[PDB]
């Protein structure tokens, strides 16, 4: 019963993208953007835990994945600052989301699976 | 001559992406994002001149491509409020850049291409 | 234990593509292609129990994915024939495979995960 | 007054794709895949010139683009042999077809920007 989780694939290695840093905000009544989690990927490339369906409720959010970091621990010197997620969650009521990133050192790609 | 450019495409018609509108920021000493340029793809999902290379200093820039009005426009809700691509330009000194961006509705991708003038 | 799975993703409703077919082949000595598995897609856009570890020897194979027929069920009529990914399989010693398809009716993407 | 073209992008270095082998093959009355054309990559990752308006007609076609040895050539062992494009072309009529690749040495997409003439 996770709502929101993250994959992050490396597509030069063909692998689970592991520790890789990752933030997550909602998009405040101030149109700014405030936290609201934080983790790295695990051995599976994975992030968990995020929010709880209940913590979870309608807003716009932004996952921020470090990229550029991931690059640069394996020596390569990547093009992208971070890649950002911004989507509108919930509005039609509670839907899992999770969030796939496929990386490489000048590219990256990101889908959303939705389901009920 | 013209050091920044996007190309946009449309995977579901297999086309360019129209009148997709964009906004450049530039971030500032403060730490903000400041606006830099803006402006539509063409018929054919290209937008040029958004800088000189002159004013195209080193910097972090941010891309931001308006992709929910695009796909709202065509009667499509789609997941993502926008895609935004963020880079430092110029770093290791004067470099041109084509941003490209492939989008559906609930995914996109994004490549550079940088070449040395 | 699963040695190859694939997973096919719907690009423009953000979902598992269900009842995707599709066929599995191995280079023969006579450089044609030998059938070798098939099936469908699960509701969770999968299809696993294609070979087992002692099955899956050294070679080239090919998954072909029949992406037109989904599109044509979803009544939009698709740019490609099928997807094929061609690869060489277990050359350094046995290895799991997770072959993803990421599907517009006008483009798709693959990518290998290679696990130990 | 070119039918069908193809351009390859490098998403690791950021650039064209160059020397990039292709051969295309068109489905004969027999359902084998006869030969039809070939080239490789300039050096901005395009090939054009493969076939004519007036040869380019109705069928089932396959470009086959050769990413290993594109991989290896620059000391990189990918995942795949290569990348294939299968399609059927200008069944409603003559188009004009550009086939883009996008290439990592684990993944890659591909897709198709088709206009009418
Ligand atoms: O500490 C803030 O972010 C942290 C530092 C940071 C940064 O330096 C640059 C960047 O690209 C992202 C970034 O994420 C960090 C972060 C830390 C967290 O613990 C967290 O939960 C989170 O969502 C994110 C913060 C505080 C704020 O008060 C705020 O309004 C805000 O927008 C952001
Ligand atoms: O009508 C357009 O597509 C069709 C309608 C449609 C939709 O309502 C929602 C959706 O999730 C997908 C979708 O695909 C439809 C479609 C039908 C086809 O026959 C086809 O060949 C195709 O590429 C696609 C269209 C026109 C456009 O001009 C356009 O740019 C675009 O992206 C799409
Ligand atoms: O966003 C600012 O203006 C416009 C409104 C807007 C918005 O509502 C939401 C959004 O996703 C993007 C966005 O871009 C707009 C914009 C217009 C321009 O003409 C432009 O050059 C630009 O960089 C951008 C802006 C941002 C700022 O950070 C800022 O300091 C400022 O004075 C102004
Ligand atoms: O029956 C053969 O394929 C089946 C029919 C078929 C087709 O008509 C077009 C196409 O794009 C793919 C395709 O896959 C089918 C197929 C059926 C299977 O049961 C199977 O295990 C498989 O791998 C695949 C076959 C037999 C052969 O003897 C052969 O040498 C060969 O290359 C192929
Ligand atoms: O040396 C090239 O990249 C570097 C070496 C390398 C490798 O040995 C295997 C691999 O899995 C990835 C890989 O990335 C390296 C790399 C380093 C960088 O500093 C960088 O900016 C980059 O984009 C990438 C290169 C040159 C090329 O001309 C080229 O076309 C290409 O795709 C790659
Ligand atoms: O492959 C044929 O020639 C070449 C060798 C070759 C190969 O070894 C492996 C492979 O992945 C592709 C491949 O393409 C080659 C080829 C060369 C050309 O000049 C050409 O126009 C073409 O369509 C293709 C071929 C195929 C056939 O199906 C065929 O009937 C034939 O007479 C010849």
């Amino acid at each position: 019963k996770c709502p929101l989780m993250v994959k992050v694939l490396d597509a030069v290695r063909g692998s689970p993208a592991i520790n890789v840093a990752m933030h997550v905000f909602r998009k405040a009544a101030d149109d700014t953007w405030e936290p609201f989690a934080s983790g790295k990927t695990s051995e599976s490339g994975e992030l968990h835990g995020l929010t709880t369906e209940e913590e979870f409720v309608e807003g716009i959010y932004k996952v921020e994945i470090d990229t550029k970091s991931y690059w640069k621990a394996l020596g390569i010197s990547p093009f992208h600052e971070h890649a950002e997620v911004v989507f509108t969650a919930n509005d039609s009521g509670p839907r899992r989301y999770t969030i796939a990133a496929l990386l490489s050192p000048y590219s990256y790609s990101t889908t959303a699976v939705v389901t009920n």
